[PDB]
């Protein structure tokens, strides 16, 4: 059971993955597997990343040959950052500082311009074949009259399926919204002759408001990686928390995929916890409370984001980049 | 007016030119216009594309820079000869053979193959921000439930457009099937920055059966231009051609279209017309047989063809080209 262990590690703290037992038939076979993350590069980075890098951290010690995809043309299409892809190029530069700061080990990792890939006509012949073997329907579900859904849109999907095909991947990590464009692709691969992908989803952290995913939107409602200690404490304190409550709850989300991500992380508090599941249960049972929880979560967040932050702003051309992008 | 005798020698036998006062305008300006037609090579070359290969010798006589786009990718999207590349470039190679053969100045015109475009990055750079000015409506007016339109479809259109603006046209002359995508660039080109382009419509030959255009579908309804004598006088003597009848009549069409398109041409019959309007009246007139006109019209297509059958026959390799097209 060589392939338990790897399989536990790639698992680990992911929301699903489609499907297991193909994950395992691909571990079991010895060959190389193939792997990557496409991403938006649409801003600073906030700790909702984090989760997905680590995971990176995972399949890459887990064995996999993986990729980073800077999905510029993919923002581009969406628009952030007005479409300055500079700013978008920089906010990838970004990213792998973080990553590397945050201990992945970028060195074993192949990080990818969606450029390299919109240079090759072989890319933008999958992008028709995948197109040719999925009705406008097929590709809408994995999106609204039309006359508001502008046609950049379902190019957007075309291509995730394209990049995935075209790098000649085993597996697709992404957050649980990416699953759509996963699907379509598992759906699509038999049909043009290309390896069916397995599809492993990471969660996305909520925004800290209450009632939406962390986005760079309301700065207040998501932790970037730049924030001083003292926006930290404020934004955490400020976070939707209901007592006993674990779903939906944000703090929680972060003591779980972030904090305890960490092998050995303890939580100290005014208790001391060894596992997330003992400080959910206590969370549960009233024995800790909201205000407390905060605190030491935003404590511990501010260790965290201490040497990523130094790692960015002590670097002054990235400090650069990091202020031309808060510029638009 | 040195603008009349060019614009009159653009305009001589199109169907529409959207607008006149641009062409005009253009003309007027000195500058050096470029124009272009696109076209799927999807199997032997039959009469009605004379027609558009006429416009083109008339649009280079006029003054204009022109490029012919061997729509290769197009043509693999409508699946034409079962989506061979090799096969859709063998009907290309024909094509070419056959404009020359024609009497088209082909020393002055610029063949491209799609492939070209299809490896620029910028191409496809165009085709996104093409994309998103358009919504999912408005490029589905350029084209049936979601469920059975393939997402293709969608992007043949955005690629027709794009086409016309990478090559920096002001003019796209095509025949009056490809009206609707030369509509969206025109709604779509000052959006972009780019040249709205005039739109020169060519008439589209009917078939020979009767109630549809003359394509390679049911071979009796379209005279190749390989057929024989004996073909084309057998598929023009079973030609839908109604007494007294102008429109919708395949076998004036050709008399219009392709016979009279040859100046100083004239239509012996057993009468001598110097003119097509000439033949009209006369053919209104009750005064013209439709047998008549049937074999008149069988007889002087068989000297237009000849040459350009012998041009394509009379070549080896064209010949086994030929052949491999007619074996799919």
């Amino acid at each position: 059971v060589d392939v338990e262990e790897r399989f536990n590690r790639i698992a680990r703290n992911t929301v699903e993955i489609v499907t297991e037992e193909e994950l395992k038939g691909l571990l079991a076979s010895g060959a190389r597997i193939k792997g990557y993350i496409g991403y938006e590069p649409s801003g600073v980075a906030h700790i909702g990343w984090l989760v997905w890098m680590y995971k990176v951290k995972d399949l890459v010690e887990a064995g996999v040959d993986f990729s980073v995809l800077e999905a510029t043309w993919h923002a581009y299409i969406n628009d952030k950052l007005g479409g300055d892809m500079d700013l978008i190029r920089a906010a990838a530069r970004i990213v792998r500082r973080v990553m590397e700061a945050a201990g992945v080990p970028v060195e074993r990792v192949r990080f990818v311009d969606a450029e390299e890939l919109a240079s090759d006509k072989d890319y933008w012949g999958l992008v028709i074949r995948v197109a040719k073997r999925a009705s406008l329907a097929r590709v809408r579900r994995a999106l609204a009259e039309e006359a508001e859904v502008d046609a950049s849109k379902l190019i957007y999907p075309l291509m995730q399926v394209s990049d995935i095909f075209y790098m000649d991947l085993d597996i697709a990590l992404g957050g649980m919204d990416q699953r759509k464009a996963h699907m379509l692709a598992r759906d699509v691969a038999e049909k043009l002759g290309r390896k069916k992908p397995v599809a492993i989803h990471t969660p996305i952290i909520s925004s800290l408001q209450g009632p939406v995913k962390m986005s760079k939107s309301k700065p207040e409602t998501a932790v970037f990686v730049v924030d001083s200690d003292d926006d930290i404490r404020r934004k955490i304190r400020k976070a939707y928390c209901p007592a006993k409550q674990v779903q939906g709850n944000p703090v929680l989300e972060i003591a779980r995929y972030i904090l305890f991500a960490r092998d050995g992380f303890t939580l100290r508090v005014d208790v001391e916890y060894t596992s997330y599941e003992e400080l959910e249960r206590d969370y549960t049972d009233g024995r800790l409370h909201p205000l407390d929880l905060k605190n030491a979560v935003a404590e511990s967040l501010i260790e965290v984001v201490r040497p990523i932050r130094g790692a960015v702003l002590g670097d002054p051309a990235m400090k650069r980049a990091l202020e031309a992008i808060e510029g638009k």
